[PDB]
């Protein structure tokens, strides 16, 4: 299928911080209006109140391969990326991947 088919990223990784976040695209989407965050939803004890990360987004040669970089080490916790991923013509893809450091 088109679109998104593979990725690295950190599917329910439940044990330590993904060193990078890969994201694999069949389309080469991505002109330039994509982005991704990383959110820690550590624990909902106040409310299910996350706390957005700073990350850097990159890509691959390709720039159908996304690489998002955590910029500040990832401690234990839980941890979503969210990710959002667009083409030129129209079509986004959003999306995310949840995961968690011991």
């Amino acid at each position: 299928h088109p679109k998104l088919v593979s990725s690295t990223p950190a599917e329910g990784s439940e044990g330590a911080a993904p060193a990078k976040i890969e994201l694999h695209f069949s389309e080469n989407l991505v002109t330039q209006f994509s982005g991704a965050k990383l959110v820690m939803t550590a624990m909902p004890g106040m409310e299910h109140s996350p706390m957005a990360v700073k990350a850097a987004v990159s890509g691959g040669g390709d720039p159908k391969t996304m690489v998002i970089t955590p910029a500040s080490p990832l401690t234990a916790g839980t941890y979503k990326v969210d990710w959002r991923a667009v083409s030129s013509d129209t079509h986004p893809i959003t999306g995310s991947v949840t995961f968690k450091v011991k």
